[PDB]
Formats: C-alpha cells, structure tokens, sequence
C-alpha cells in the first residue's frame, strides 16, 4: 500500500524520510540543485491544513526512489519547515499551472 499517493505515483514513509533528509541538509548548507534551485521557499496560498508552522520549503521527491540531484524534478514535492518537521506531500499533478493539490 502507499503511504502517500500523488496522481499515480506511490510513496512509502521511507521514500518521504529519505527525500526530506536530503532537502533539509541542502537547506542547512545554504545550497540548491537544479535549474529551479531546490529546496526553495513554499508559500501556502492554497491553505493546506499543515499542523507544523512555517517557514516552509519545497523539495522534489522522485517516483523512481532516487534522491533529486538536478535534472527534471517531476511534479511531486515534500514540504518541510525550518525545524526539519514534515509539513506534507503535494503535487502539481491534477492542478492548474503552478498550483498544487495534496497527495492522499
Ligand atoms: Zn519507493
């Protein structure tokens, strides 16, 4: 079973934990990867009910299970805050333009 489902992509809690670890470490190092410079700030204009406080940061989680290293980020993201707490798993899949919907 999938702990999070983004469109047709399935992720386990281990895939989320691995992606968050890598994105939080670049945050601590003041570094980014990719054309679109991840991790970068996430603003909750859609009003998702995250129970952790901002600032929030978004980082790609890949369907392949590999940690994002630059290259196409795909449509899925883990969102974490400044204290390295998981906020949620969201996706551009099924949302117009640059908006997002939450993974279920
Ligand atoms: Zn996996």
């Amino acid at each position: 079973a999938c702990d999070y489902t983004c469109g047709s992509n399935c992720y386990s809690s281990s895939d989320v934990s691995t992606a968050q670890a890598a994105g939080y470490k670049l945050h601590e190092d003041g570094e980014t990867v990719g054309s679109n410079s991840y991790p970068h700030k996430y603003n909750n204009y859609e009003g998702f009910d995250f129970s952790v406080s901002s600032p929030y940061y978004e980082w790609p989680i890949l369907s392949s299970g590999d940690v994002y290293s630059g290259g196409s980020p795909g449509a899925d993201r883990v969102v974490f805050n400044e204290n390295n707490q998981l906020a949620g798993v969201i996706t551009h899949t099924g949302a117009s333009g640059n908006n997002f919907v939450e993974c279920t």
